């Protein structure tokens, strides 16, 4: 078994022993064997990774996360499952994907997604543009009615910058937009434009707030 991790502000790309390509986003850990010797190709992951799985009908590939197993024969898909986040999501780019959870099994096709809420156990299957979901691969951000708390975790991880919400302010906002390789400052300005949320820098801390 080997394990790789990705620091905040970084990515990694790895090719697995079966030829599967995995792109790992900031803050992610993945554990995999140097050889797939069993009847399944199993990896364990916490964080976010995009898998382009080499087709082997004879040997399913399983991405095992705390919340779910994602099982394919040959497919490309994103798994966003940061242990610190309120949401986990699996989004299919190509092929067919099975998501196995304790009390739910669902099959997904391209541009379908499952969102699991880690805090209240809700499970939502819906449509979503997987090309936008996976914009992170090219340094993009994509928000589609994304809760501000989740946005902030994405920003912290992307930019390697601590960002906290003013505890005396209500942050009930949902964020929309696509940002292509923007500065943190620019992304925060765009949020300000959309929500009124302001930001100020402190000793190694950005604090978000509101006024009026
Ligand atoms: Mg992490």
């Amino acid at each position: 078994l080997t394990e790789i991790s990705v620091n905040h502000g970084e990515h990694k790309q790895v090719t697995l022993p079966d030829g599967t390509v995995v792109h790992l986003n900031a803050g992610t850990v993945m554990r995999y064997p140097t050889e797939f010797t069993s009847d399944i190709r199993l990896v364990e992951m916490e964080g976010e990774a995009f898998f382009n799985v080499m087709r082997d009908e004879g040997k399913p590939f399983i991405v095992r996360t705390r919340q779910a197993d994602v099982k394919v024969l040959g497919a490309s898909f994103n798994v966003k499952a940061y242990q610190e986040d309120e949401l986990m999501a699996v989004s299919v780019r190509t092929g067919k994907v099975e998501v196995d959870m304790p009390e739910s099994v669902m099959r997904l096709l391209p541009n379908e997604q499952i969102i699991v809420n880690n805090t209240n156990g809700e499970i939502l299957k819906k449509n979503e543009d997987a090309q936008k979901v996976t914009a992170w691969l090219q340094g993009g951000l994509y928000f589609n009615r994304t809760p501000i708390s989740s946005v902030i975790h994405d920003l912290e991880r992307m930019y390697n910058q601590e960002i906290v919400l003013d505890p005396n302010v209500v942050f009930d906002d949902y964020i929309y937009g696509e940002h292509d390789n923007k500065s943190l400052e620019a992304v925060l300005n765009a949020i300000q434009y959309s929500t009124g949320i302001r930001y100020r820098k402190e000793e190694s801390r950005i604090v978000l707030y509101k006024t009026s």
